[PDB]
């Protein structure tokens, strides 16, 4: 799967256009990560045209309330890019090994 | 049913607002926030009328006692939101 | 009873506004949160007026001592308030 | 009844402040504090006169080491400030 | 082994940054730590010279997409360094 | 013993001079520390001409990667300093 995600400065702008985003197109929304700055990302999974247009529509939502910063989108996640990224589905891997 | 919300720059405009917020209409304070920086985000549902209310009074009410950054409501919140932001009645 | 708070940036302007503010007058200290951003805000309640007296004091006292961001009070904190803020008696 | 601070924005410059505090004269540190922006404050307790030495002294160390923001002395803190803030003797 | 790291001003531009880190080359990716004003870092350790190939891919497509503050190989990390930072194979 | 530290602001900066830090001298890395803005340190304890030296590389070294806030030595820490700062050998 693709790896969509978009990074305000300003929460309230970020909550919109993970909204705007999951609305857009196929995408699930893996989580949320803020890392100091004000700075802080969602991110999303789904078929990589998918995770394409929500980011596009999520920047949109987000330049109209707050302040965008970046945008970009991952057809090809290197897979141990995980282990160390929100960028996780929950694999299951605790309540895999039951 | 709805969600509105605002963010400030101090958290004393982030009191005041909540404050006008709930005492403005029908609409329940779910969450506060914070990302570091300064920036808090507070957090309210009801009535899509309910929350325009709310939100229009934080916004001015915070507008006066310090720096205001963004108001904004969301009618109808996608669910996949929730499960990552306090923004649901518990 | 009223709800009086001063929000400064820097901990030593604040611990120092918190003192007079709670020597002025009639009030109790009663909560401090930080938003890191070097916002500090601490918080006391009165009879309203004595929030008043309390915090006039406490912002002047702050100023000397450097840069302080937000005044203000409330009188009738909205009661869910307190479920959210470092407002609460205790 | 003597409580002597000092706010740096840079850590080595504050870690010197102390330093120089404890050594110019009879307070004892009683805990650091950081509040996010790279703000932290030092704090000391001991006789009245003994914090304005080792304030004066640790405070100039640091304006040769960096950056100083704030320092005060409260000879006769409140009671108040001790269960909110750090300054306990412990 | 070699150490190699990025930092950036954004989560993004880091994101992509170990995402063409661990495609350049023979790089194991083993760190990411993080601090104030949304400055994070990335580990990695391998082959000097493919600590080399991955450091300049993924300084470069951070480059486009954000902030770059620094790129920076040690062939060679002292032991210590292992016990006070995030670069040890866990 | 004595006491070399440098602070930064930038993490990355801040590995490259406890290395080098490390590799001038004969000094241990007792360990690091953040307090927010990003800034940060590093703390070592050896033969103070051990520091001196260290010290006095790691701002070289720190001084191209990125951008240095303080470095600073300081041969006899108060002893009470320590017990407040990461700075013993544990």
């Amino acid at each position: 799967e693709a790896l969509g995600m978009i990074e305000t400065r300003g929460l309230v702008a970020l909550i919109e256009a993970s909204d705007a985003m999951v609305k857009a197109a196929r995408v699930k929304l893996v989580g949320v990560k803020q890392i100091g700055g004000g700075l802080c990302t969602a991110m999303v999974r789904g078929d990589v045209a998918a995770c394409k247009a929500a980011t596009d529509a999520g920047a949109a939502a987000a330049q109209r309330i707050g302040e965008l910063v970046s945008v970009h989108v991952i057809p090809r996640p290197h897979g141990d890019l995980e282990e160390v990224f929100p960028i996780g589905l929950k694999g299951d891997s605790s309540n895999l090994h039951h």
